[PDB]
């Protein structure tokens, strides 16, 4: 690893924390360098193969530099990047996106799921006029100072305002107790309430049915909207994302990362009445030098064009489940307290408890033991998040050989890591 | 214009607006739809070429396409675009862009200007421990709410809070007794003070020397932070920028636009003790699953080679230079009051002032006389902003035929305008 070493240095004084994002900075013993993907596999600077369970932390859920998708985008680099004006790939995508997860709305892309959020944030205040956002403990919705926020709202990141961080409620994960209670106190002033229908940010924790349902009660009832913060689930859990997948309506969804097609990105759609407030129509104001890029929208087509021909859902549903009954089996005999939750292709190992369904519970898991199990998969060969918080990710290349290593190194890792 | 016609039908239902961003749908008669780009050309999907002067609104200064940039794309491309790990684009676009703005600092690469301004905003008041953030009337610094503000500070935009929006000064741009006016009553509470060197965004508006050397003793004696926000200025007007324009200092430097070649991207630069502060060293957080997207690096520094190793400032000047005389040599005959601001490669006329040195008077430009010299340009081939509170971009490909029709165009245009 002598190539990825020098590179640690390099980067030590060119990057707060070495890193230009937080979590890179976890891999074990120190980050690896990248010098390509392809398939199910990263190749570091130094030639090794690696299986990556990671995926770029969900956008590459085709695998890295899929065939179709590298064919369309060298058809659009062909055709120049960037214009500052309409391009036709913008449209085709909004239409398939829309029949998905909208029909008949309207949808607006930006260009990363923070910019996403923020922008269903401020549409959810200037339709209800109204200023409260209720979030949930565990959910992430992005870099943005509105959801930068914690229950004491009080900021959970250095330099923003008390005053901005109040304007965000939040309750627990599941809790439908403490959200029936909120509302009962604030909801006149919620203009929006934003949740992961699958939390991928606190290790990957399933939504209970009778959170959704209050979800949607107290939004309808209360006059808040309700923000679905799709940018994982969208188009990972099937074509129709959460929505489809249980059952629900959000008044906004936030899509990003697949749709992208693993270019920079993020989308708000959402009914006409309330998409018709962004500008140029009404006076909600979002603009983007880069919104709707050019090679952004035909990867992103290319990308869903894939997901309704290929049997992507159902071998990266059978990859996790693989993935899960392993680590199942090799735990189960161990007696020892545990939970692996898993939604399709998303999903995420606790060791130290036994039903991690908010937060606070996720918080509580065997946090080294995790660790280990990072350091020890990557010693053979498969990447998984350094993080016990972040969720591990199947794809389509997640099938024949590079799952045998995935499986194999996943129960010889555990059984190491419990041998220790 | 059938095919810019029909796509027309089709977004109205769409986009709010029927546009992704706001500046696009001005374009006269309606939006015309881009094929393709190279070169100094834009070319219609109609089959139209068109002279553009527009640059996507200031990346493009090398032109569209450019072949060292599409080269070291395609070799980008080869290698898969995402990775969610490091790579060495980020780390060599790193050295390079430091080495010109901030030697022996840090950055921070993000995925727009918007992300990047919202990022130092955040990074100042957490190194300072302030809240109040002071902007200028007419300067444009991205769609997030802390600067979509304006002097009762009060929204500008719907949804955003009142709460957020008070927390940002503002005062008129170049007026020094303004500036030290408001510092005398606040500036013990104010984290940090953002401006563009050059307003690009209110027409094209060059700084007073006094306003900047206010800027610098007020922000260095009251301890706030003086943001640059350089994501137009930076490396158009060379190398090194406002800064080494203009002989100033900034405590962080916001990046963007030609930092990414044409792909999505902002950046946010300073002194290791500033950056520090940044999530996972400090508690200043900042994350992004397509921060240093492994594209926008290559593209970028790819970019930074060509304005080192070719002529580029030179040859964009002497466009700017070419489009400024023949502009004021048909306007001079005419008597009728005008300006053109011009600093470098960005201009933009004024119609019916005589003098644009702040936001109120480019306000009072004669915007019918422009919005008629836009659609009169467009229909001779030549494409300049639809608003005149836009810029007029040059690069590299304006020269030779390209900019002898650009001329040609404006004179043309001109004089048609005026004899109307
Ligand atoms: C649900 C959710 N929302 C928003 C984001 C942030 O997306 P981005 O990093 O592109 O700003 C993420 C990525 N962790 C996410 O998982
Ligand atoms: C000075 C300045 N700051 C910020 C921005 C916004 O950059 P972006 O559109 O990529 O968010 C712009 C683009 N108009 C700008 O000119």
């Amino acid at each position: 690893g002598e190539k990825s070493r020098m590179l640690f240095e390099r980067t030590k004084e060119l990057f707060p924390g070495g890193v230009n994002s937080p979590v890179r900075a976890a891999v074990k013993p120190y980050p690896f360098y990248v010098k390509r993907g392809e398939g199910a596999y990263l190749y570091t600077v130094d030639g090794a193969r690696i299986v990556d369970l990671v995926l770029a932390y969900g956008p590459l859920i085709l695998g890295h530099k899929h065939p179709r998708v590298l064919e369309a985008v060298e058809e659009a680099l062909a055709r120049g990047w960037l214009y500052g004006a309409p391009g036709e790939a913008e449209v085709l995508l909004a239409e398939k996106i829309l029949g998905y997860v909208k029909r008949g709305g309207m949808i607006r892309f930006v260009n990363s799921g923070t910019e996403a959020t923020m922008t269903a944030i401020r549409l959810a205040r200037g339709y209800t006029g109204r200023d409260l956002i209720l979030k949930f403990d565990g959910c992430y919705h992005g870099s943005h100072d509105a959801v930068l926020v914690a229950a004491g709202g009080v900021p959970t990141s250095a330099g923003v305002p008390e005053a901005v961080a109040r304007l965000t409620l939040v309750t627990p994960y599941n809790d439908v107790e403490a959200l029936e209670r909120v509302f009962a106190e604030y909801g006149d002033r919620i203009a929006g309430v934003i949740v992961e229908p699958v939390i991928a940010n606190a290790g990957v924790i399933p939504p209970r049915r009778e959170f959704l349902a209050a979800l949607q009660r107290l939004s309808r009832e209360s006059g808040a909207l309700l923000i679905l913060d799709e940018v994982v689930t969208g188009f990972r859990l099937g074509l129709e994302g959460a929505q489809g997948y249980f059952n629900i309506e959000g008044d906004i969804i936030v899509l990003g990362k697949i749709i992208g097609g693993g270019f920079p990105v993020g989308a708000v759609a959402g009914s006409r009445e309330v998409m018709s407030l962004l500008t140029p129509q009404g006076k909600v104001f979002n603009a983007g030098t880069f919104n709707a890029h050019p090679i952004t929208m035909a990867a992103g087509l290319a990308t869903l064009k894939a997901l309704e021909e290929e049997p992507v859902y159902s071998v990266s549903r059978e990859a996790a489940k693989a993935l899960e009954e392993a680590a199942s089996e090799v735990l189960d005999r161990t007696g020892l307290p545990y939970t692996i939750n898993r939604v399709e292709s998303m999903m995420q190992l606790f060791i130290g408890v036994e039903e991690v369904s908010n937060a606070a519970q996720a918080r509580k898991a065997d946090k080294k033991f995790y660790v280990k199990l990072h350091e020890e998969m990557l010693r053979r060969g498969v990447f998984i998040a350094p993080s016990n918080l972040e969720a591990v990710f199947t794809g389509l290349p997640h099938q024949g050989e590079a799952l045998e290593i995935a499986v194999e190194g996943l129960r010889s890792s555990l059984k190491t890591v419990l041998g220790s």
